[PDB]
């Protein structure tokens, strides 16, 4: 088992609700809302699932990034992001352009703190999205940025042999 963790309600921006279980969250313009959690170890796996929001990040910062500062226009900030239409990874004010399947609606994140990377994943189908290499300077903590409808997260998931 990798990290379990909720959503922490006290991060989240007043244009959120989190839902009573802390595992989702949605829309009522960064609006944001971190895990509950600092990794500064190991491997770790979580998924977010999306119902039908067309404006979202989800991604990682150091404590550094100020609150709702999370969809990676910034050096403390990486986020995949759906902008309508377009999929992006940012980091550092970077817009790299992905290519997913269309409808991706299951993202997978894996994190390796120790070797330094940051693996996107559409988890339904099983394809890489894109890598992030970082030597990581500080703990890190997950970050999910909605727009409109909601994400749900799933966390302390084992590290899956259906990706690579």
């Amino acid at each position: 088992n990798s990290q379990p963790f909720k959503l922490d309600p006290k991060s989240a921006h007043r244009k959120l609700k989190v839902s009573h279980d802390n595992l989702t969250v949605e829309r009522d313009g960064s609006y944001g809302v971190a895990g509950n959690v600092f990794i500064d170890s190991g491997r770790h796996y979580w998924e977010v699932v999306i119902s039908g929001s067309t404006w979202y990040a989800i991604g990682l910062a150091y404590k550094s990034a100020p609150k709702h500062e999370w969809i990676g226009k910034n050096s403390a900030s990486w986020a995949l992001c759906r902008c309508n239409n377009n999929w992006v990874v940012r980091h550092n004010s970077k817009e790299i352009p992905i290519e997913p399947a269309p409808h991706l609606r299951r993202v997978g994140i894996l994190l390796d703190y120790d070797n330094g990377s940051i693996a996107f994943y559409d988890a339904l189908n099983s394809i890489h999205l894109y890598t992030f290499d970082v030597a990581f300077a500080q703990p890190v903590c997950p970050t999910f940025t909605v727009w409109n409808k909601c994400l749900t997260i799933i966390t302390g998931l084992p590290i899956p042999d259906h990706l690579d």
